[PDB]
């Protein structure tokens, strides 16, 4: 619509990754910065172990009201905008993030 990050970019990978866990009622609608890094591992295989793209960007997203910071452990959560966009970013992944079993 208006704001559309790049492919597998920082702001994109984060809102989308928060999305799946957000769709998890029995798994908390959020994730810690430490858990996110683990999530990205599935976000894309090509990703390398010694490769950590700029993630602090999420902080700036809190300002755009796409993400939500918490108590610190700063739990991050998808807001209305982050949710909408995330659903879109999910289309690209076939939306098989939360539930995966290919192999």
């Amino acid at each position: 619509g208006s704001y559309w990050p790049a492919r597998h970019s920082g702001a994109r990978v984060i809102l989308l990754v928060l999305y799946r866990e957000h769709l998890n009622p029995n798994g908390h609608h959020f994730l810690t910065k430490e858990e996110l890094l683990q999530r990205c591992a599935q976000k894309s295989p090509r990703v390398a172990p010694g490769s950590a793209p700029p993630w602090p960007a999420l902080r700036s997203l809190l300002h755009r009201n796409l993400v939500l910071r918490t108590h610190q452990p700063a739990r991050y959560s998808l807001t209305p905008e982050g949710l909408e966009l995330a659903q879109k970013l999910a289309e690209s992944e076939g939306l098989s993030l939360l539930n995966v079993g290919i192999g």
